[PDB]
DNA sequence: ATATGACGCT
DNA sequence: AGCGTCAT
């Protein structure tokens, strides 16, 4: 078996914040921009970034005074600020808009708040027998790159060249041929990217292939505002060059375990191995995924859903701004609150669910772990004053302070999560 | 002093 | 359950 059976397409948003706000204020499209959280502490962190802005060497996580000094043109729109914290409306429903047009065309798994997986293999069934074998024009697909072609014996003929061929060895006869229902797949991306972009100006980039990671692989290798197919033919030379850490999931510590511990650098390395070598050193799990992403065949499906399972605020407070009374605390706990109290009404209403749970997060001065005490209480109503006052005493047993007005030892994060949903 | 949401392990 | 891992 050779993992084929489905079409699964990624859609990504290119630089997703930077687009919101630059359909919001004209004055910042086509330039080098950026887009900011806070101002204070050296211009504000970078979180988004135009490609003209890349070009400079701008990227995410960067301060923005050294942004400009990497590019002094550099424009900058700044997060919103509501109740002392960055507050992300603006593009959670920028999402929703793009999220709503998608799902018109298939059933959608959201993966980020800019990215959707999508299962096309019913979609392109329906397209096949429309057609009545007719052959697949290159008019069709005009943004669609297909990984390693052209091959054998200028950036938009090299694409054409390549789509040329693809097309001029295809099999439109069978309608089970994959590599046909892949490109049938691409048309109707093609066809979504559009709808996106006339009902948004939202412009988007796209894999297309077998499963999850291999559509997510594909989505980056011709951003931005174009779409990529990889098929199962190319995966082998594809992997032969392909980093490792590339691979969602294998981009922290199990990837790194697999480099060190087999002495690999490249995915297509991994086929030499058994898959009970490689449960043996990565586990079970891990092992038969590893040995069968190798080979291009992974199996994760894309799952019916939009919305989520959780709804969170949460604030850093990093360096001199950590918490050190009581009454600092139980203010930040209240503007947290009464944010997660807004965005839990909306989702009562919008989409007709309840949360049951409020888990309670915090980091202490010190502790490298990225949270360092994680709590949970009932969670009865939709309230701030009462969800505040509730995650205060979940936590106020770890104030390590015989002074009660003091807090000890300073808290650098403050996390609220509303979970544990049920229909209303 | 790089705000969120999913899923795995035990 | 609480923690860890990984992702954008
Ligand atoms: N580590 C992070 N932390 C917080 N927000 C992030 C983030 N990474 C991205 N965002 C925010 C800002 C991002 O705009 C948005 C989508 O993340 P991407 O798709 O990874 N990056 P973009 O769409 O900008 O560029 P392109 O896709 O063309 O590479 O989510
Ligand atoms: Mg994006
Ligand atoms: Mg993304």
């Amino acid at each position: 078996a050779t993992g084929q059976d489905r079409v699964v397409a990624l859609v990504d948003m290119d630089c997703f914040f930077v687009q919101v706000e630059q359909r919001q204020n004209p004055h910042l499209r086509n330039k080098p921009c950026a887009v900011v959280q806070y101002k204070s502490w050296k211009g504000g962190g970078i979180i988004a970034v135009s490609y003209e802005a890349r070009a400079f060497g701008v990227t995410r996580s960067m301060w923005a005074d050294d942004a400009k000094k990497l590019c002094p043109d550099l424009l900058l729109a700044q997060v919103r600020e509501s109740r002392g914290k960055a507050n992300l409306t603006k593009y959670r429903e920028a999402s929703v808009e793009v999220m709503e047009i998608m799902s018109r065309f298939a059933v959608i798994e959201r993966a980020s708040i800019d990215e959707a997986y999508v299962d096309l293999t019913s979609a392109v069934q329906e397209r096949l027998q429309k057609l009545q074998g007719q052959p697949i024009s290159a008019d069709l697909l005009p943004s669609t790159y297909i990984e390693g072609l052209p091959q054998g014996p200028q950036k938009e003929g090299m694409r054409k060249q390549g789509l040329f061929q693809w097309l001029d060895s295809l099999q439109i006869d069978n309608l089970t041929s994959p590599d046909l229902q892949l490109t049938v797949g691409a048309v109707i991306v093609e066809e979504m990217r559009a709808a996106i972009e006339r009902e948004t100006g939202f412009q988007c980039s796209a894999g297309i292939s077998h499963n999850k990671v291999l559509a997510k692989l594909a989505c980056g290798l011709n951003k931005p505002n174009r779409q990529t197919l990889v098929s199962h033919g190319s995966v082998p030379q594809l992997f032969s060059q392909m980093p490792i850490r590339k691979i969602r999931s294998l981009g922290g510590k199990l990837g790194a375990s697999v480099i060190e511990i087999l002495g690999i650098e490249y995915m297509g390395e991994l086929t030499q191995f058994t898959e009970s070598q490689l449960q043996s050193h990565f586990g079970e799990k891990n092992g038969s995924w590893l040995y069968a992403m190798c080979r291009g065949i992974e199996h994760d499906p894309v799952k019916p859903r939009q919305l989520p399972k959780t709804i969170g605020c949460s604030k850093n407070f990093p360096g001199k701004t950590a918490l050190a009374t009581r009454e600092q605390v139980q203010w930040w706990l209240l503007q947290l609150a009464q944010e997660l109290e807004e965005r839990l009404t909306k989702d009562r209403n919008d989409n007709d669910r309840v949360a049951t749970q409020l888990v309670v997060s915090i980091r202490v001065q010190g502790d490298k772990r990225l949270s360092s005490l994680r709590r949970c209480c009932a969670l009865t109503r939709y309230d701030a004053h009462k969800m505040s006052h509730d995650a205060f005493t979940v936590i106020k047993n770890c104030n390590t302070s015989g002074i009660q007005t003091e807090w000890s030892p300073p808290l650098t994060m403050l996390f609220l999560c509303a979970t544990k949903f049920s229909a209303s």
